[PDB]
């Protein structure tokens, strides 16, 4: 029932860019763009929590054709316009240091995508992934630990839950559980979808809690810069008591390196009640209630 690999890299869907909008505001670090693709002409269908491949043009340094790169789908199954005609991505331009031969190195597929113009055609494959699916249970609790572009699966959950046009389009999914997003970025202009995240929390103050960890603007109790792991440490007992509910799911998305600090905090929380988190977490993983996708 879950759509997967409707398109494969030997014969990918040639979609077309509708829009390419900036998500990082003035005064922020880096470039993250919201890119929306036209899916008409084909049959790419997808749900929340899945990814797609994009194959960038050109060859590598060895002269071989470039391979696909996976990106978390940033839209619900219906697309941003709730017309079931498009798909959106949340793409950050990878750029890095001198000791990788040169000076600043720019990632192939990410630079391509963040600079791509409306009207351009793109090789799209997928969808893929069953690790990050949203439960159909409206009474489910959904904890969302995200940094940077790991917001993208979170945005698909939240939009389906809380957007007026989504509610009207999903008679069966009228969310009434609780959801809690801890979102980690370096500055306030780097809060992707800040306006819409905060508006969702205004409409649904009892069903959505939004928590930020902004490193360049906030210190943890030890005097260091604030990260997502610090906010989880700070709310560890609440987060543990939510996790004990049979209906509670937890999603972790973003660049790799966050999972350790999150675990040590929940380890100290669980231990208070004579539970070793790492084994309890094994059972949550088998139960399909502990979702992680870092990269
Ligand atoms: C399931 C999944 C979902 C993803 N979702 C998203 C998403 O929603 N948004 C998004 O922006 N990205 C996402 N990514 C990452 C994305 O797929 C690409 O890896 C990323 O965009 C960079 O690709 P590129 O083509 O720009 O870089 P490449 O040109 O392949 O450059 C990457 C390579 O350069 C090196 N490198 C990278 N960073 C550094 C560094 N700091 N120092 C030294 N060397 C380095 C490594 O060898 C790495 O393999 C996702 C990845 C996966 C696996």
């Amino acid at each position: 029932d879950v759509p997967v690999n409707l398109y494969r890299p030997n014969a990918p869907f040639i979609g077309k860019v509708i829009s390419n909008e900036p998500l990082v505001k003035e005064g922020g670090i880096g470039i993250v763009q919201h890119i929306k693709f036209d899916l008409t002409g084909g049959n790419l269908k997808y749900i929340e929590g899945q990814s797609i491949g994009i194959i960038p043009p050109g060859v590598d340094k060895n002269g071989k054709p470039e391979k696909l790169r996976l990106y978390s789908i940033a839209s619900t199954r219906h697309g941003d316009d709730v017309d079931d005609k498009t798909i959106s991505l949340c793409v950050r331009q990878l750029e890095y240091k001198h000791p990788e031969s040169g000076e600043t190195v720019y990632g192939v597929c990410s630079t391509y995508l963040t600079h791509i113009e409306p009207g351009s055609e793109v090789k799209i494959t997928g969808p893929v992934g069953k690790k990050m699916l949203l439960p159909d249970d409206p009474e489910a609790n959904v904890i969302m630990l995200a940094t940077g572009t790991g917001i993208a699966p979170m945005r698909t959950y939240l939009w389906r839950m809380f957007k007026d046009a989504e509610r009207a389009a999903n008679p069966e999914y009228q969310f009434k559980g609780f959801s809690w997003l801890v979102f980690g970025v370096p500055t306030t202009p780097n809060i992707l979808y800040k306006e819409e995240l905060e508006e969702i929390q205004q409409k649904y103050p009892d069903n959505f809690r939004l928590t930020y960890a902004i490193s360049r603007e906030q210190k943890n109790p030890q005097g260091g810069r604030m990260y997502i792991q610090d906010r989880v440490a700070e709310h560890a007992d609440q987060l543990w008591q939510l996790i004990k509910n049979q209906k509670t799911h937890t999603y972790i998305c973003g660049l790799r390196g966050m999972e350790e600090g999150i675990d040590a905090a929940l380890s100290a929380a669980a231990a208070k009640e004579g539970v070793t988190w790492s084994d309890y977490q094994k059972d949550l993983k088998k139960a399909g209630r502990w979702h992680v996708e870092t990269y």
